[PDB]
């Protein structure tokens, strides 16, 4: 069976956190929402590259993103 | 005397290395690569959207970016 240990932890600037969370909404599962401090989670992501590339289309670039235990 | 402390690792696909390598090392300050598995360590940095955004406009999507000590 699985083992979802890990969260992937999304860090915006404040003005670009509602269309993050939209399109996070959209494409994957929303752990935790914390839009006082810029931070979305999501299951663990191996690979940035279609995040990175979706957000980049919407002009936004993150400023941190982290995988790791919950 | 000084030492390298910590490290930003950007991680590419194979064919984005050469690129993101002239990038980063004209930028950043380049410590080490791993080109067999497309990795380029800069000199840790705390928000990663100057980075983010100029790879993106020359069409370079990170599949990893990290920082360690």
């Amino acid at each position: 069976g699985s083992h979802m240990s890990d969260t992937t932890i999304v860090t915006v600037d404040h003005k670009d956190f509602d269309r993050t969370e939209k399109y996070l909404a959209e494409h994957f599962q929303l752990q935790n929402v914390d839009k006082a401090d810029g931070h979305l989670m999501i299951n663990a992501q191996k690979n940035y590259q279609v995040i990175l590339k979706a957000l980049s289309e919407l002009d936004i670039y993150p400023k941190y993103i982290e995988t790791r235990k919950s």
